RNA sequence: GGUCAAGAUAGUAAGGGUCCACGGUGGAUGCCCUGGCGCUGGAGCCGAUGAAGGACGCGAUUACCUGCGAAAAGCCCCGA
């Protein structure tokens, strides 16, 4: 989730989130490519998930040296 | 009436012409606005924090355009 989830966690463990979450984003390339892709969306989600991540990581990390 | 004779005149149009009817072509004309034009008034700089302008990309399907920039038709918070 956006806002609450990203927050509590630690920085070195977002590196494992998006990571994982790249990986996703492959499998689904390699079946859409195949056929079918049943669930488009999930796509568009998983990327918008590698964002919040990104923006997070980031925001935070400019926060805790402010 | 019939034969002959002398004389005169008609219709048929292969194609054309004038007019009428009915179409085709074509895009004038009328109506319209999604586009412009001028005037007045406002507003007036951007850039090494990388500009103006681009290239290549980003889409479930994406050639063009738009928006964006590997966080890629978008990510965070605030306000409506
Ligand atoms: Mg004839
Ligand atoms: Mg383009
Ligand atoms: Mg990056
Ligand atoms: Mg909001």
């Amino acid at each position: 989730m956006k806002p609450s989830e990203m927050r509590n966690l630690q920085a070195t463990d977002f590196a494992k989130e998006i990571d994982a979450r790249k990986k996703e984003l492959m499998e689904l390339r390699f079946q859409a490519a195949a056929g079918q892709l049943a669930q488009p969306h999930r796509v568009r989600q998983l990327r918008r998930e590698v964002a919040q991540l990104n923006t997070v990581k980031a925001e935070l990390a400019r926060k805790g040296e402010q």
